[PDB]
């Protein structure tokens, strides 16, 4: 099967709600090593969001049942083994995505918006590993998660306008990450305020017909600031 | 694996909506070769109903797409090839279930309630094969569905109460078989009306444990009878 055929197969699998097929199709597309179109990039992102989402969902369901269980019914030990089977798949799916990002997507990215998309995706997929990571492996995945967002963060700052909706929103994502996962409320606030203020300073340059493309995300940065400072 | 284990695994898979796992667990329980319990029997049924249901839905989605005009020869090829993938899967799923029915479930059925349940199941899964069958495979598969339903129907009339869900569901499915597979509204209406009237003529055979299931399926029978006439 060639790229055109795989892409079509991918859209058919989406329609049929067969997301693993959809993901396998777009994995193979990605492996031709060429920069993906917006259509293709969207398809891959969707494909894997859904495949990863289903196991995450299954895992939340099992963890919850495990904790309502009486703690030596040999049933309890099914929920252990089963959760662990889910986890291993979840990690397998994540490793695929990360391999694609390391090997093809990030290195071939020619434009800064694509490079930032893929770096953030890498950040997101490490975050999913961390949700089922063990003790000492859990700090590794969070650092790997931070570093990917940091790298994307730096590129937006350097290649995009303060007012750009991807830069904002990466600012938002990254600030929330410092707050929610790294327990750093002061860095979280510092980050948000800087993003907010920088875009504020260039409100000047926006078109009255589409300023909300920027303004809506800035409102969220601001909302978080007042929320986080109120604590 | 202990059954209670496999059955547990199966109840978790179900909660987790991982129906392929659920089905494998129940497959390995059925293969231990012993009559299933009402609960293991329902888990096996629910399992395969969801596993095969997902492909029946995917197939239709794709058959419907392949129905719009398509100027692109490669896109038309992929649609054809993808439908064919789903069918092969669908057929494999049905064959698994029919093997289980032939090798274990039906021959070991030791009471009429189960025997009807499994024959009804044999009909259903031969109906699903019919939906994607071709030529002579389709005459065989349709005919096999009718035989198994018909046989179940005779036993359910002879041994079960009119308001029993297994019996009402058989009528439901067998009436739907006649409408959708045999393209015969006359035979589908006659069956559904008989089973409904027979139920309502014996409300005394209702019981608390299955009142909701009985009425739910009676209402579905009714729905179908209105739709099919109007």
């Amino acid at each position: 099967m060639d790229k055109s055929e795989l892409v079509q197969k991918a859209k058919l699998a989406e329609q049929a709600e067969r997301y693993d097929d959809m993901a396998a199709a777009m994995k193979a597309v990605t492996e031709q090593g060429h920069e993906l179109s917006n259509e293709e990039r969207n398809l891959l992102s969707v494909a894997y969001k859904n495949v990863v989402g289903a196991r995450r969902s299954s895992w939340r369901v099992i963890s919850s049942i495990e904790q309502k269980t009486e703690r030596n019914e040999k049933k309890q030990q099914m929920g252990k083994e089963y959760r662990e089977k889910i986890e291993a798949e979840l990690q397998d799916i994540c490793n695929d995505v990360l391999e694609l990002l390391d090997k093809y997507l990030i290195p071939n990215a020619t434009q800064p918006e694509s490079k930032v998309f893929y770096l953030k995706m890498k950040g997101d997929y490490f975050r999913y590993l961390s949700e089922v990571a063990s003790g000492d492996n859990k700090q590794t995945t969070v650092s790997n998660s931070q570093q990917a967002y940091q790298e994307a963060f730096e590129i937006s700052k350097k290649e995009m306008q303060p007012t750009h909706p991807i830069r904002l929103g990466l600012a938002l994502n990254f600030s929330v990450f410092y707050y929610e996962i790294l327990n750093s409320p002061e860095k979280a606030c510092s980050l948000a305020k800087t993003a907010f203020d920088e875009a504020i300073a260039e409100l000047d340059t926006l078109n009255e017909e589409s300023y909300k493309d920027s303004t809506l995300i800035m409102q969220l940065l601001r909302d978080n600031l007042t929320l986080w400072t109120s604590e």
